[PDB]
């Protein structure tokens, strides 16, 4: 790829976040024969069922609805070996600094708070690991546990929980255990402190000696050491800058570009990368990013960008 807009979680063989390929088919016959009236321009166009329409080219098909899906892009995949799109992950083409480390990194994760706060994937990982350690995940009745924007913005819980799969197997399994453990702790219990154990334990609440009976560890529930007698031994400017829609400096890529064929300056007016030259006698169709005739590789890698 010259450029990727999209990231998926590849469940096998990669077992990690990868660049993804976008596909559309006819929702009626399920073949790749749907010519869209208008190309996708944002996540809602490709995630909301039946949102986009066109015409199915299959002879005896009346289908007019699009169905979009994604595949891992790191190796060959079959026609419909699909993967879940991690729609919060964006390529950082405008060099936005990260809300917590202030470095320019790519890809980044964009929270769905009003501010659309930006955090790099390393800090997102660190943020999850910290919150797990400190027991700071947030409960949602219709979701389970998740995290809001790091800046604490309202209405910003991650809803698509495959985004936590990017923590990789061990942190992801700590995340998965969180709720069971939390139930124990709300009830006044205690987790075994032995690394690799962590059983949830519900001893009589006035007992200082807790025996894990898992691993047999007898501990002091106060200091968490082996049982003994006697006494135990976001920056404010960062969060203004690290916002997806905040005004930015000019990059090497211009926001007004010449048509590849007729050289007349063209303005882009939404998220679709498929441009149609507005000049009557030109009408070249081209990729805004790659500056070449519109094609299926551009479709797959970056039909739209955020
Ligand atoms: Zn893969
Ligand atoms: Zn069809
Ligand atoms: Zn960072
Ligand atoms: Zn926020
Ligand atoms: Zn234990
Ligand atoms: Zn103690
Ligand atoms: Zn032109
Ligand atoms: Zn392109």
């Amino acid at each position: 790829s010259i450029y990727n807009s999209f990231y998926v979680y590849c469940k096998g063989p990669c077992q990690r976040v990868q660049p993804g390929k976008l596909r559309v088919q006819c929702s009626t016959c399920r073949q790749a024969t749907l010519t869209l009236t208008q190309g996708p321009s944002c996540w809602d166009d490709v995630l909301i069922p039946n949102r986009m329409s066109g015409e199915c080219q299959s002879p005896h098909c009346p289908g007019t609805s699009a169905e979009f899906f994604f595949k891992c892009g790191a190796h060959p995949t079959s026609d419909k070996e699909t993967s879940v799109a991690l729609h919060l992950i964006a390529t950082n083409s405008r060099n936005i600094t990260c809300i917590t480390c202030t470095d320019v990194r790519s890809p980044v994760l964009v929270f769905q708070c009003n501010s659309r706060h930006v955090i790099c994937l390393d800090c997102f990982h660190l943020y999850c690991v910290t919150r797990l350690n400190d027991r700071q995940f947030v409960h949602d009745p219709q979701l389970g546990y998740s995290l809001p924007c790091v800046a604490g913005c309202p209405n910003s819980l991650i809803k698509e929980l495959h985004h936590f799969r990017i923590l990789g197997e061990e942190q992801y399994n700590r995340y998965q255990q969180y709720g069971a453990e939390e139930c124990v702790l709300q009830m006044g219990g205690v987790l075994c402190p032995r690394p690799g154990c962590g059983a949830g334990l519900l001893p009589e609440p006035d007992q200082r000696k807790v025996t894990c009976e898992g691993c047999g560890f007898a501990f002091c529930r106060e200091c968490k050491e082996a049982y003994h007698e006697g006494e135990c031994s976001v920056d404010e400017r960062a969060a203004e800058q690290a916002r997806w829609e905040a005004a930015s400096k000019e990059t090497i890529k211009k926001t007004t570009k010449p048509c590849p064929r007729c050289h007349v300056p063209v303005e882009k007016n939404g998220g679709c990368m498929h441009m149609k030259c507005p000049q009557p006698q030109c009408r070249l169709e081209w990729c805004w990013n790659c500056g070449c005739e519109w094609n299926r590789v551009c479709m797959g890698d970056h039909w739209f960008d955020v």
